[PDB]
């Protein structure tokens, strides 16, 4: 389901962060503190990799990071479009890290004539939203990013579904209802998680 | 407010569970339903939730809204939080105009940018962008508790060091760097959300 995918990505991000610190062996307790999770749950998940995932008395950071990365398919590239050339849409098209990880934005769209024709990023010009459905099907786009206001999120999501999209990354504060998977971005949820750790420490 | 870790761990679990119940339109929940979604004994739920008396009960079950307000109150997170945004670019402007923040009690009382051509602009209705030199003074004078880092990766660790010396209580970071500060830091990374998305896409194809 959704939680096991989030944990697997959590493990991957944490192990990558552990490798940058020079750590080669990590314990389930240390992973518990970094991911805010039970240690027994971590040992239950990582037993999938057997002895290959172990080193010393803890876990082989390098082996787990490599195996999970192959499970997550980090080598594959993905074609993305962004609907909405506002503040969020411009930030996504200018996000240097996304292009490095294989998430290629080949098109960005908007409904405002003042933004159409201009450049959202180097090599990417804003296209009319009326051409979004043909653009998705012509380039075989897999992922669409919804960066339009709330009241147009569901409509854009449905046109992506009709055009053959495979998944949606949604910024708009609406519950998108489609038959493709959806990942919602909610910085308010990240803020709430931050407030919990603030009151625990500051008290 | 001395709350033990085993008790505090369940309150946040209740809190997160009750939050989804409100977004599901649920007004009344039973101890057995809470047991089903929390993987805790129903005898434990009724033991914990009796702390709120009749105020937490509604009909034959529990008042989801009253319990959500009271548990967030005990955890100390229901209060309004004063926020500042460092960086008035694309991310900073979108954060400054985000409606859902104000509804959940995250009020941005100031935004900062080191660009002289940007200083003085509006960015969002009801607020003015300021010079980053006065970030320490603004955080100290207004008691800002959460700082949002929307600066490029090059100046990100320095911004987090200034907020720590100014007395910030937390940091929301967008920049793609490892923030090395003693204050708690929460990082936003849509590539992680994309990795979750692509993994689910591939599994459905298989
Ligand atoms: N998930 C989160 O944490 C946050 C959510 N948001 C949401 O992201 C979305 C956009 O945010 P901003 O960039 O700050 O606002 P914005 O106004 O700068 O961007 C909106 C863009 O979408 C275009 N647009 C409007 N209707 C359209 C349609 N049917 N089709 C194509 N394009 C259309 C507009 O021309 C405009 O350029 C909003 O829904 C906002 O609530 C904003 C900040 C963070
Ligand atoms: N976590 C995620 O998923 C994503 C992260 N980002 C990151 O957010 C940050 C901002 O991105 P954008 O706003 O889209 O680009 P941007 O170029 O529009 O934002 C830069 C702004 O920060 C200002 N600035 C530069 N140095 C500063 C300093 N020392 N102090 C205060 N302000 C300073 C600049 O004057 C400019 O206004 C970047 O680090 C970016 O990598 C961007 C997209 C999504």
């Amino acid at each position: 389901p959704k939680p096991v995918s989030k944990r697997l990505v959590s493990y991957y991000m944490c192990l990558e962060r552990l490798l940058d610190e020079g750590v080669e062996v990590v314990s389930s307790e240390e992973l518990a503190r970094r991911l805010d999770l039970k240690a027994s749950q971590i040992r239950k998940d990582l037993s999938y990799f057997g002895e290959f995932g172990k080193r010393g008395v803890g876990y082989n950071v390098e082996h787990l990071y490599d195996a999970i990365g192959e499970i997550l398919g980090v080598k594959k590239e993905w074609k993305l479009v962004v609907v909405g050339a506002g503040n969020i849409g411009r930030a996504v098209a200018n996000y240097t890290v996304m292009k490095e990880k294989g998430f290629r934005i080949i098109g960005i769209f908007d409904s405002d004539p003042s933004k159409i024709g201009k450049e959202a990023a180097p090599g990417l010009t804003v296209s009319d939203v009326s051409e979004l459905e043909k653009f998705v099907e012509e380039h075989g786009v897999e992922i669409g990013v919804i960066a339009v206001p709330a009241e147009h999120a569901q409509e854009i999501a449905e046109r992506l579904e009709k055009a053959g999209i495979k998944g949606i990354l949604n910024f708009a504060p609406v519950k998108i209802k489609v038959s493709v998977p959806v990942e919602n971005i909610d910085i308010t949820a990240s803020l709430r998680v931050l407030t919990f750790e603030i009151v625990r420490r500051n008290s």
